[PDB]
């Protein structure tokens, strides 16, 4: 994917 987002 993308954009890994944190927590």
């Amino acid at each position: 994917a993308t954009w890994l987002p944190p927590r």
